[PDB]
């Protein structure tokens, strides 16, 4: 707990990677949760496995008899934590559309994003509910025009688009990481500028290579079990390390707004 | 270089941690090598080998007959690159100094900063030349009321201050990690500004356990060779990346002021 | 260009005007309703709103609008208009005219108001071919958010519109040109500030909202805006730097019609 | 408070006034002097540099000096001082006082020019007990740098010292009062317009420093300090966290003398 030498303390934060990660997926789990006001469903699709794809289908096991997670990299198997939770490959499912009868979901998420699923696929389904996240956060030309999601909500007879932005920050996008890393980043910030602060450490490395390039979601997992900080100060600031990582994880808003039409 | 898709590319900096350690330490030498104004000396002793010190006392060989680092901390013997300086632990240089002829510098120069060399030590050598590093940056109090900075020149015939700042920006201290942290930090907030950008990866560490907890000063100039930042982006940043990052290094400016008498 | 307080140091005001930010916002709204319109011809618009772009945005559907009329709850609002080529309607005057007579029927409506403006039940009184209604929201704030009913007031028209205005990279609350405007200015000083041999910067900045809505002086008000967005105190010339910060800053405003999709 | 455009959206200015954080920060440094002097009385205090802070140090000089004297090349500067117990000079008056008369030797001697201030040469004509510089520099700048000279000011005097104001943890371009007003209010704005339900934040700024130099309007000037230092449209209430934020941000100026050996 001391540094290069005994006049230096370091101090990690409580608060771990994984625990900010599982704030925002908490929050994008309640955010459908609400929005689907209870109904019950007897099969839901989940495109996208990563990374709030695995705890949202999760969440929907009370209300849903079956639930699939539909993942375009079938080593995304590993990430989900619940067998109660059916794994598909894109290409199965697609294969399972096109030979098979037992895909007819009456709820169906799109988590995929920037680069996803194709509004021709979506078209394939005529579910109760269509639920697709929004990956755009605030402003950026170059997000918005590869943006296409109000192009994938083409289906169901309610239509909701699932929205996460930070009050009060700036953030690219919507997504689990880069929300992680913005909270990491602002959390950083303002710790440099408590008394007696030498510098402030993200423990943060691009955490998406590990899953899509090294294909490790073990290593990954195992990564997020880092302290998100890591301080060296002359003074203690044990507390208002973890008092300005939590303020900075409750800004997360995430929410539908329903899209309406006939 | 994509990342979750090919509509999405992953650039990963051509300037990597040591690169912006490199240029650092290099303007703390080139400030030391200003001051001195081109004196010989016979003997060098040079506290506190992490982390300019080494490139720090490897400079002082073309004048200094002898160049000797002292550390408190013996396994920092790994950190020097040169076999032309000569590591003493600090019960030894103690030890010499007490019973011994052999330490008798001309130049010394104070690296350690914070809870480092007492100046009780310092004013047992009668030195040409004595250099200080004031470990102090822009304005903290706790960070002020540790420092004795003013109470170690106490020796020397001249006395100078090394002193580095980033040039509009705002830094806790001048030590080199200090500093590198900060440039990386600042670059990744107008890095992730830039159009098409997604998020931007500070590939940062607590490197200094490395060395001084882990006591493995190989796993740290690995840990050096990793790109500065990561970029998640839509478009190529990789030009205004290595813009960015060289701009936020420029900013680090190197000194020694005089102390006079 | 001159001197501070010795010739040691230089005073810099910028070229760029309060005002000139205000037109380059105004402009970038207008066009962005232009390019929605699509060329469309209408009989009559009615704009709500005259403070701060609809005055212009007003003046901007002369051309395709054979008939613009600006309405607003403030009477001494008319003030604010360039001339006397829009007409001008305090909300007691249209809700009169609405129910007494047959001269109101406009073919185009474009809601400015925002935050707090004109009801959901005044908008369901027009039959318009098009429909626009300004989201005064910006980036994410919920207090914002709650007090927001934008999705509300689309409630006529055969084609519907939200008006959206951000920053591109920068956080801003609202889509309002005085928001915008102060963010603006705000951002620019705090990158200006950084420049070698800055020693403080000046966003010359008041609540001008207030000398419209408080003071009820568009005179004053319009005053206010012909002066420097920002003045500097340097040892070194900034002048150059100065002018392409706030541009660059200026640039970054980003305004859009995005269709409202009703097939009914 | 008041209504906005419409009863939905609120105008809230702040309590604290531009005038309150000149006088915060003045006091400041006032008592960063009063410190460094240690209760010591004196014949004659001489204070070069009316404008910003120099009033109010004159006036707080006046319990321990017998005689306090404010020099400023500018002679409607006299319309600063609020007390007639402070005598004025124009520099002109001074220079010719001391080159035929002998009532001025001043055993006290505080600068507080600063960038393009008084001159070394001037201040050698003195032989005070104690003398004060203002360091103008605060956080690293190389133009500022370039054009300072407090160190080659410290000329005279049995007892040195410098005048430093920083921020705790904020970047300020120099220690003058006008600097560190305009970075409390833009800091604190920069916090306030992140409060829940704010639409934007007004820093009631203008180069006042004009209003005293170029329009050498001292009355003006200090009609327009007593505007509120901040005006704020929001949909809820802030004035609580809007005068906590502005007092923070006040409470992070740090003024004191460090001597000089
Ligand atoms: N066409 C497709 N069909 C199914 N899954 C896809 C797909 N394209 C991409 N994916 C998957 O969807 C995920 C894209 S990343 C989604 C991140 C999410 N918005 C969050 O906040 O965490 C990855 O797991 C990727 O492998
Ligand atoms: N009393 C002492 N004598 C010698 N070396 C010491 C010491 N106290 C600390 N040290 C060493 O001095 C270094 C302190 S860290 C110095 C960081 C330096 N300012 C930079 O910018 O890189 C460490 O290597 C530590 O082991
Ligand atoms: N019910 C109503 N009818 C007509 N005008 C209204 C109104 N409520 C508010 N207004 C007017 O609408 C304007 C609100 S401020 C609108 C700001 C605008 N979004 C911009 O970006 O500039 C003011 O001129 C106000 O007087
Ligand atoms: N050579 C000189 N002799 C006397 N006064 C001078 C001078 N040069 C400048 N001045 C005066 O000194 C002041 C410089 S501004 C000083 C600001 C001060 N550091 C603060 O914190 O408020 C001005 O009043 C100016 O008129
Ligand atoms: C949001 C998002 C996405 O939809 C697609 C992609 O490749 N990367 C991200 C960023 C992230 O995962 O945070
Ligand atoms: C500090 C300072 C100064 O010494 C000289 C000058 O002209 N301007 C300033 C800035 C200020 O007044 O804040
Ligand atoms: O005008 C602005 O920028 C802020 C908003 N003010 C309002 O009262 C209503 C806006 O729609
Ligand atoms: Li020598
Ligand atoms: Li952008």
């Amino acid at each position: 707990n001391y540094g290069i030498t005994e006049s230096v303390k370091t101090t990690r934060s409580k608060i771990k990677i994984k625990d900010i990660v599982s704030d925002v997926v908490e929050k994008k789990a309640n955010a459908i949760k609400y929005f689907l006001e209870g109904e019950e469903f007897k099969q839901a699709i989940v495109f996208g496995a990563y990374l709030s794809g695995s705890y949202i289908a999760y969440s929907l096991l009370k209300d849903c008899e079956e639930v699939i997670i539909v993942d375009i990299q079938p080593h995304l198997k590993d990430i989900l934590f619940n067998d109660g939770i059916k794994f598909m490959d894109l290409n199965k499912l697609q294969l399972e559309l096109r030979n098979g009868t037992s895909i007819n979901p009456d709820l169906v998420i799109d988590l995929t994003g920037i680069g996803g699923v194709s509004p021709d696929l979506i078209s394939k389904f005529n579910p109760k509910v269509l639920i697709v996240e929004d990956p755009k956060g605030n402003h950026d030309k170059g997000i918005s025009k590869i943006d296409n999601t109000d192009k994938r909500l083409c289906v169901g007879a309610k239509k909701g688009v699932l929205k996460t932005y930070r009050s009060s920050k700036f953030s690219k996008t919507s997504g689990t990481m880069t929300l992680v890393v913005d909270i990491i980043m602002d959390s950083c910030r303002e710790i440099n500028e408590l008394d007696s602060v030498l510098y402030t450490i993200p423990n943060l490395k691009y955490f998406e290579g590990t899953v899509f390039h090294e294909k490790n979601v073990k290593k990954f997992l195992t990564e997020l079990n880092m302290s998100a900080i890591t301080v060296s100060s002359i003074d203690h600031v044990e507390y208002e390390l973890e008092e300005i990582l939590s303020k900075n994880i409750s800004r997360v808003d995430s929410f539908v707004k329903e899209f309406d039409k006939l």
